[PDB]
């Protein structure tokens, strides 16, 4: 059914989110659901400068590559997302400049609401997992577990995962998601934030759009 | 009298500041005056790649959209800027990197005169407006307010606006505000402006 439209246009996308630069080199990966099956980039693999001999097709319900090609050693987490939100298109995999200087620090924030696009687009609430191995079963399972109720998620001394709708919904997620990070090293953490009524206010401007 | 080159120009014109990073994907807004009528990025859209479909063409006076798309929100200060503003032709709404940081201190500093470019191009004196709920009739009170007599305002925990005769003079003014920043922060908040009497020379 999956033609090859649809593989180079996650192609591109990938690209685009390399030119970003959301991740460098070979660290995160990225999926997108096409009916029953989803694109996976390949383990090991760039995904700024990403393959296309490189890509991944696996079955979403028993997530067995059907393409013959190796998945991220990270797609459980991936397909587990999918299987777990039908709302769910894109899960992104990423580690942006600063978000990742966070992710790394002792102090984390309690907070990453300053600006109003934080809990429209990002969340209202960033779940923070702690430290595991990439691939290990553990992260897979804390990553689905965090991702149940949410788009985005801080990995401890790794870097972010974020999903949504589309492409560019998961590209604005993340820049803001580094955006709110780059604002809170920047300040040096004497920052205010958005009061509880105050991001509930939001509802209104978020319908008005 | 709205020709498709108006348009091109703003579209254009959006562009560049998008590549500037004046702005992040769909935050931030645009306006400018051509006679009695504006062009008004439409609400929703990315104004770094804006957008031909998106952009609103509004009657000043009224404010309501005459080609079938809704102008951004915050759309009431824009043409209440506009109406109070003879002078003023582009009015951006942008978020950029140490400036927005500064928005977002609860320790602001007091004085942004650091070079020589600070009072020139963005004003000797930078109005800090608290954090309102973007589109509401208390953020556009505030930043019509602080504009009468200003061209560059900081919005609290949320990024900046800037005013001016047209684009080049929007697009300085807001490089030079997001340079203040930069060198505040850079310096680590140890840093000295130019003295009162020096900015009254710079004439």
């Amino acid at each position: 059914m999956i033609t090859d439209e649809h593989i180079e246009l996650f192609l591109a996308q990938a690209h685009r989110y390399g030119d970003a630069k959301l991740m460098l080199c070979s660290s995160g990966n990225l999926s997108w659901r096409i009916g029953e099956e989803a694109l996976i980039s390949g383990t090991g693999s760039w995904v700024p400068t990403l393959a296309k001999e490189k890509v991944s097709i696996c079955n979403i319900a028993s997530g067995t590559p059907t393409n013959g090609v190796k998945p991220s050693m990270e797609s459980t987490f991936h397909l587990g997302v999918l299987r777990e939100r039908p709302d769910v298109n894109v899960v992104l995999h990423f580690q942006s400049e600063y978000a990742t200087a966070i992710s790394c620090m002792k102090n984390k924030p309690t907070n990453f609401n300053v600006t109003a696009e934080i809990p429209c687009h990002v969340g209202s609430e960033i779940p923070v997992i702690p430290y595991y191995r990439p691939g290990s079963p553990e992260l897979a399972k804390a990553v689905v577990e965090a991702m149940l109720k949410h788009n985005s998620v801080l990995l401890t001394n790794h870097g972010q995962v974020v999903c949504g709708k589309d492409f560019d919904q998961v590209y604005e997620r993340a820049t803001f998601f580094e955006m709110a990070c780059r604002i809170i090293v920047q300040s040096g953490g004497d920052y205010s934030v958005l009061t509880p009524e105050e991001i509930e206010d939001l509802e209104i401007y978020v319908l008005g759009k």
